[PDB]
Formats: structure tokens, sequence, C-alpha cells
């Protein structure tokens, strides 16, 4: 069965009281594809969780944008994944490439994370991606497929894990990826997956893309074979969120 | 005039909506000095905030347990001291132990947080403390004072700060650290800041103790020279939580 188009929403360390009732109130009113069509989830900061799950349409689901490796306890300042199930949370972002650079979480580190995440019932948004100098380098499938092993390694099931490959080496370098090259390492991506883990994993396992996402490229993006759907940054506070979920439709 | 006693509750990474319920009924319940007596902070995990602050007694309050070094905006899975603000949450916990042994906070980057918090209108308590290895080179102080410096290289307003004193190296040597051994680090961190900061600013900064408070220990810490109170871990989550909190009564 083809692969449900997917699309996250990462709001990142953004939001108000009065910003989060407004962008909730806009995805409440927006008409997208069925459920059938596209998975919608959002992403708000760990405060705004209970606000946004209390008040969000039922068909879009809630995120968590991290959560600690492993049972909670004297952790002061982290989030466990109990906690987030406690709360009725469904979904958790790990391994974003912020978290990866500027909080030097290690791919062990984000692999140990996502299975607890798993093993505690929660679905998840694994990030992966190389950076500017690793891919000058050309260390691109290198560096994502040690990110992947490393989750592959430590999980025990893949049905509850989403990908999403970032071009960090796009990100505010100025650099533009595009469509083709995203695809490359989607395709690289899916074939590492069907060799070292299943041909299963590898045709049922959403792999999404995280770089820029926006009305011009979002039919020719979300088109490729193996990109499945977007993980968005800043455009998910916008009210043009609606428009990159209503790429699924095709 | 003489510093205010302060007691600081740190849940850590702990809770449930029916656990938070039950220690913010009993909180609310408890009979213990006067306001002018006591300042009572508690700090529960960011995703019960506000559930916390909406159901507390208001004249405890509120502090998250950790927030991000500057403005907010591409930083995921942080929050910032401005959302802390627009959830009205008065106080923050900086520079916790766990978070500079387990998660690598430098105290270069505490410090910034100190500043970036103190700046957007929070109140701070700003931990410092020594590892067994440390206590044990004999660079206690070496260590406690480096913490603080870097503190007070960033900070020009003191009168929203308290400083906790976590004893680390006692979880390690299994040792309940003596209320002799806290009152010398607290006098000594007391004549740092008179010798580096100012004789005012030494006089009236609450300095609370973080170590293992108990029914056999909490009288006499607590009437020490140069100890103002407590940050309590654990026990914070209990209904033991409102004795350690009736030792400011002398
Ligand atoms: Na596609
Ligand atoms: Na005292």
């Amino acid at each position: 069965m083809a692969r449900k188009f997917f699309v996250g929403g990462n709001w990142k360390c953004n939001g108000t009281a009065e910003e989060v009732k407004k962008i909730v109130n806009t995805l409440n009113e927006a008409q997208v594809p069925s459920q059938d069509v596209v998975e919608v989830v959002v992403s708000p900061p760990y405060v705004f969780l209970p606000l946004v799950k209390s008040t969000l349409r039922s068909d879009f689901f809630v995120a968590a944008q991290n959560c600690w490796v492993k049972k909670g306890g004297a952790f002061t300042g982290e989030v466990s994944a109990e906690m987030l199930v406690n709360l009725d949370i469904p979904w958790v972002i790990l391994g974003h490439s912020e978290r990866r650079a500027i909080l030097n979480e290690s791919s062990e580190f984000v692999g140990d994370k996502v299975a607890y995440a798993l093993a505690q019932g929660l679905k998840v948004i694994a990030c992966v991606g190389e950076t500017l100098e690793e891919r000058e380098a050309g260390s691109t499938m290198d560096v994502v497929a040690a990110q992947t092993k490393a989750i592959a390694d430590r999980v025990t099931n893949w049905s509850n894990v989403v990908i999403a490959y970032e071009p960090v080496w796009a990100i505010g370098t100025g650099k533009v990826a595009s469509p083709a090259q995203a695809q490359e390492v989607h395709d690289e991506l899916r074939k590492w997956l069907a060799k070292n883990v299943s041909a299963d994993v590898a045709a049922t396992t959403r792999i999404i893309y995280g770089g820029s996402v926006n009305g011009g490229n979002k039919k020719e993006l979300g088109g490729q074979a193996d990109v499945d759907g977007f993980l968005v940054g800043g455009a998910s506070l916008k009210p043009e969120f609606i428009d990159i979920i209503k790429a699924a439709e095709v």
C-alpha cells in the first residue's frame, strides 16, 4: 500500500498564548484533504502542549519537540516520554538538526531517545541530516546512514517512525536544495533501509523532507518518488501551513 | 535587614496530571509561616507550568526548571524566558547540577541564561556546586567561585537572584553533608560576593542549601549564619516539603 503523505509542523521556540489561540483557530477552520490522504502533526513548545491538545481539531495530532532519553527522575529541566503519554500527546520530534548541532545531541543519544519513546507508545518523527561541511566533504550519505543506523540498531519496530531528512547545508547557508537533490538523498536513505533493515520497512516508512518548502516547490517536492511529505519549520506558525498540507492532493 | 528565608521545591523530571493535583491540593491546605518569614517557590516540569500556576495558592510562586539562553526562534525543544513571562511564571531555576553535569551546560552558558532571564523580568535561582572529583582535588571553592564569577560577570542587578549551593559531591560519597560543611561553603561564597561584587550584594543575596534536607538537619542547617533556606529535590513532591517550609520558624 502506498505511503500516506505526512505533514508535520515544527513551531520551534515560538509562541504566546494569544498567538497559539490564533494558530489553532486557523487550523481548526482549515479544509484540507481527507485523513486517508494526509496525516497532519503540529508541534508546539512544551508549555503549550496541553493548551493545543485541548483545543486542536481531533484529526490533527500533537507532537512534543523533544523528550528525555529514559525514565523520569533526577533530570531537572527535562520532559519524559511517559509525561507526554500522561498528557495524551501522541508524537515526538527527536534528533532535530538544531538539537544535534546547538545542543550537541549525538546520534546514539538520539537513537536511545527514539527507542525509549517508542517503548512508551509514542510515535516518533526521527530527524537526520548533514551539515554544509559534511556535504562539501562528500559525506552526505555516510552521515545520514550513520545517523539512521544508530536509530535502527536500537529500535524493535519501525511502524510508528517517520524519518525527516533535513538538508542542514541549505538552511541559512544561502544555498538552496533542489527537488532532485532531495529525491537523491531520500532514495539513497530508503535503499539503506531496504538493505539494512528490511524491504518491508523501506517500502512502508515515510521519509519526509525537512528543507525549505513553499507554494512554489511543494508540488514538485511532494511528487518525488521517495518524498512522503514535509517537516515544516517557521511556516508552520502561519496560514500557509494549510497550503503545504494541500500538497497531499495529487 | 535580615535575609528572608527561601524554600524552593524542584520537582525535577517527575509528575503526572493526577500527582500534580494531589501535590497542589496539599500545598494549598498547608499552614506555614507568614510571607514575611518565608518565601516559597515550587518548580514543576514545563508541561505542568500552566496547570500549577492556575491552581496553586497565590502566596506560593511558580518556577520553571530551565529556560533558553536568548530570544526564541529556531531552537527546537527549548522554552524562552519571554514564554515564561507570557505564562505569568515569575521564577526560573538555572544552572542546576544535573544540567551542568548531564547536559554539559557550561558556566558561561549558565551565566548568559541568568542575565537574559533577569533582563526579561524573571527571578532566578542560580545554582552552583562542585563534583566529588573536584572536592577531593581541593577545588571546592575554585569551582564554586568560577561558576559564580561567570554569572557575576554578566549580571548587574542581583536583587532578583537567589544562589543555591548544591553539594554534588555528597551523592557520590553517600554522605549527609554536615551543617558545618554547608556553612563553610556558604560563608566562603558570601565572602566571595563581598570582595568581587559588593558588600551590599553579599549581605542581601539569599544563598540556599541544595543538599539533602530532613527532620534531623533542617533546623540545624537553616540556623547556620550564611544558609538562607533550601532548594529541595525529591522531597518537594511529598507532604514533607511542608515541614521543610516550617523550618523558617525560629
Ligand atoms: Na512523493
Ligand atoms: Na540561616
